[PDB]
């Protein structure tokens, strides 16, 4: 059990490279559009404080070095959606695949494949954080990387990558252009809320664990929900739903542990610790799995 | 500082699908040569003790069913190579990436797609244990998936699965079939040496916590590498290599700690233990980072 992204294939087919002026970041290449983060206009003085429209409005399509591989791509439009930039080309991507533009909530997980002049270095698996950041690894020049899912061949695309946090983490927006969080494609230092525990996730994870054969932090005991949500708020870990629990009921049946039992587990674990133990080779809570994850993985 | 996998693309465009009578696993199509396990050609009771020679004797060309999704590629050639079936087929496969075949030495990692009726999956990442497992995650029907390295656009093949062990670990071959550790392509439990930590990449790790300013741990003192590797061994550490050194090196450059050097401040974690303290955040020394994952997200 790792964890593991999606095939990275029918989005690589799609990764192009902009440059205005002397910024250069990743698009999105889908038809004859192609979709990037739009402080690829700004300069560095612009980033402090730049206003889009106005600096857009002064902006042709000939100032738009669009790159697919070596073949460079003609701009004959371009047009704003909030912090993304479509660029209108006169070709379409032949690649394309059956897309659609989702945006994910709090607690689902992507895979995002990393790319630094429009070609791509790695793909790995991420979550939407509760504070709406993601724990990811890019680099300069990763602006434009998207997250996405993959079901029977149609790619769900929920994120393009803008900024790290001093913190390390990273804020991005989705394909409509809408930041997640509270955060501005503007060139300050910038914190987030308070994160938070997903804690569904971490229960679809204690039970892949025992599916695989882990089974040191299971008890006798079990819990009521809601008490199980005050000790869970009191070590910030996010309350459980209704549906949460029912979203559980696969692992359950197929391991037989319910999940109001599998919460006293995860009580006493945020009570006692892990006593130096690991469960999946993991020291820490792990909280990135959905059960979705977990249950496409295990069967 | 993640796990992170190779893109998949240039792998996906040759995963296939090899059917004989009801046994099916995936196969990898690069020009007009299909490679997959032998032990398609099997039914599930001469897997418990086949005889691959005797078994291929009688199979012919037609009983070999390729398909590129539901698209058949005519077999007109088959040979066996250690454990693994060499189909030619009738069409060079046009997606065939530049590519090589290398057999790695333990500590490496690669990207692993897992597969299942040709069909791509999944990807993540694996590092080869010293006991020549690997900690995967494989289903039924994942035989013929394979692990890979991409360098500069060319696709270096390394491993192509074939079992798990009861331990839960999984076992296979490199891309001339050969098996990576003492593993046999029959359908039996099969038990794998003891596992150690793989020095190379803790000591990548370390390398690592500096270059990101988390260097309490280095110390005074040096050591040679014949002391090291024995000290080590008495923890259950693998020995290093003159290739472990050198491929330290670029990281030993950058910044400016001699390998031996950060052996002794490894010797000394081995030797008193962390005390509580961290190193990037964690308390465990974590060793599947070769020197080149780190590089390549630095
Ligand atoms: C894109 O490449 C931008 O073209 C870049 C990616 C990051 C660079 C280092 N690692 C990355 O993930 N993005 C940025 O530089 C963004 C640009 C904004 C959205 C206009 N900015 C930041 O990530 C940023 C700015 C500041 C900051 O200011 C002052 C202070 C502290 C952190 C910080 N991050
Ligand atoms: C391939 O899919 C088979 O073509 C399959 C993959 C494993 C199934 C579960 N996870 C996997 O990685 N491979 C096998 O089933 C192989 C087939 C051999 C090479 C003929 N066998 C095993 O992996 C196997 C057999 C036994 C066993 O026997 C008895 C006892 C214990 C473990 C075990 N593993």
């Amino acid at each position: 059990f790792r964890k593991m992204a999606f095939p990275s294939g029918k989005v690589e087919g799609c990764m192009v490279q902009v440059t205005c002026g002397t910024t250069t970041l990743n698009g999105l290449w889908l038809d004859d559009v192609v979709y990037c983060p739009r402080h690829v206009i700004c300069t560095s003085e612009d980033m402090l404080n730049p206003n889009y429209e106005d600096l857009l409005i002064r902006k042709s399509n000939h100032n738009f070095l669009v790159q697919a591989g070596n073949v460079q791509l003609r701009v004959i439009g371009h047009s704003m959606q909030n912090c993304v930039l479509k660029l209108k080309v006169d070709t379409a991507n032949p690649k394309t695949p059956k897309y659609k533009f989702v945006r994910i909530q709090p607690g689902q997980t992507f895979s995002v494949l990393a790319c630094y002049n429009g070609s791509p270095s790695g793909v790995y698996q991420c979550a939407m954080r509760p504070n709406f950041t993601i724990k990811g690894s890019f680099l300069n020049g990763s602006c434009g990387s998207v997250g996405f899912n993959i079901d029977y061949d149609c790619v769900s695309f929920c994120y393009m990558h803008h900024m790290e946090l001093p913190t390390g983490v990273h804020a991005g927006t989705d394909l409509e252009g809408n930041f997640y969080g509270p955060f501005v494609d503007r060139q300050t230092a910038q914190a987030a809320g308070t994160d938070t525990t997903i804690t569904v996730n971490v229960l679809a994870w204690l039970y892949a664990a025992v599916i695989n054969g882990d089974r040191w932090f299971l008890n006798r005991f079990t819990t009521t929900l809601n008490d199980f949500n005050l000790v869970a708020m009191k070590y910030n870990y996010e309350p459980l739903t209704q549906d949460h629990v029912d979203i559980l009921g696969p692992l359950s049946a197929q391991t037989g542990i319910a999940v109001l039992d599998m919460c006293a587990s995860l009580k006493e674990l945020l009570q006692n610790g892990m006593n130096g133990r690991t469960i999946l080779g993991s020291a820490l809570l792990e909280d990135e799995f959905t059960p979705f994850d977990v249950v496409r993985q295990c069967s």
